[PDB]
């Protein structure tokens, strides 16, 4: 029930450390079971393929992320740039696995969007309608800008220098 | 110029190809065997299958740069208006932009030098739907901000994350917001 339960953390790590070791593409399922120590059928059973398992990890490493709304939330994103660029290996695996899931293959896809809310609410600080579509829209774009610095178009300093923008022009009217 | 015409097939196929299949199931010797020439042509023109496709994206937003040129209200609006006509055009084909998208967020710019260029030829069409012949950095920076945010609202569209006419909503607020100083 419980044993259940950090059999289900046991699998995660197994995943994110892997994906540090070695690229998304030679990660292999029976290395991430064997490395959790479970059978390797329990680990498809909870997680189909790499794709799923990998935006679990996504979902599960948002989760884990001044005053003024505008500068917390963008504090908020300048903290997470810097975890994940640190991690290029990692983080490729998260967002790709992302942005390349079909919400209905892959259903916790569908709970990203939904994910990153809650902490922008959280770093934000009860709102309407043009908060959740600022919010919605910058993390959007963030995801853009991290992919665009995984892939030397937008080095660190020039990837902050445009969540710095996007988040002062996306958020003007942000109560 | 023959490299035109053989270039032309290349590309032609690559679009057929994409269209019948998912991304992972397009090999570069059946569109090899598609535009009627050797395995060993199509590599020297396209040293890889995501170098293929960046060149088909390129094709391909020169494409409809000429179509918006062609029967097409504030310099905002007209970047909304082409962006409402890219989204459309694409989604149109889901199956061939989604190969076309995932080979441009995973295109190393430094290993693949047409990637940049869709960026630029972007950002042209745009520019000029608006009219602005004179860029600031300001304008150059929404304007990256702009596509950047729209590739993610595309991406998340084919994923079924968002509707179609919130993905549509979506840009217009992102215009709104992000070119407030599009002189």
């Amino acid at each position: 029930s419980e044993e259940q339960r950090a059999r289900h953390v046991r699998m995660l790590e197994a995943a994110i450390e892997l994906a540090t070791e070695k690229e998304l593409a030679r990660v292999q399922m029976h290395e991430v079971a064997k490395r959790a120590g479970v059978a390797i059928g329990t680990l498809y059973r909870y997680f189909p393929s790499k794709t799923h398992l990998f935006v679990a990890v996504m979902v599960d490493q948002i989760d884990r992320m001044g005053e003024s709304p505008q500068d917390a939330v963008y504090n908020v994103l300048v903290r997470a740039t810097r975890g994940l660029l640190r991690r290029p290996a990692l983080s490729t695996a998260m967002i790709q696995s992302t942005s390349t899931a079909n919400v209905a293959s892959v259903p916790d896809a569908g709970k990203v969007d939904r994910a990153f809310r809650q902490i922008m609410l959280d770093a934000a600080g009860h709102p309407t309608e043009e908060d959740l579509t600022a919010l919605r829209l910058l993390v959007q774009l963030w995801f853009g800008v991290i992919q665009s610095c995984l892939n030397g178009r937008v080095s660190i300093p020039d990837a902050e220098s445009d969540i710095r923008r996007a988040c002062d022009l996306l958020l003007v009217n942000l109560s």
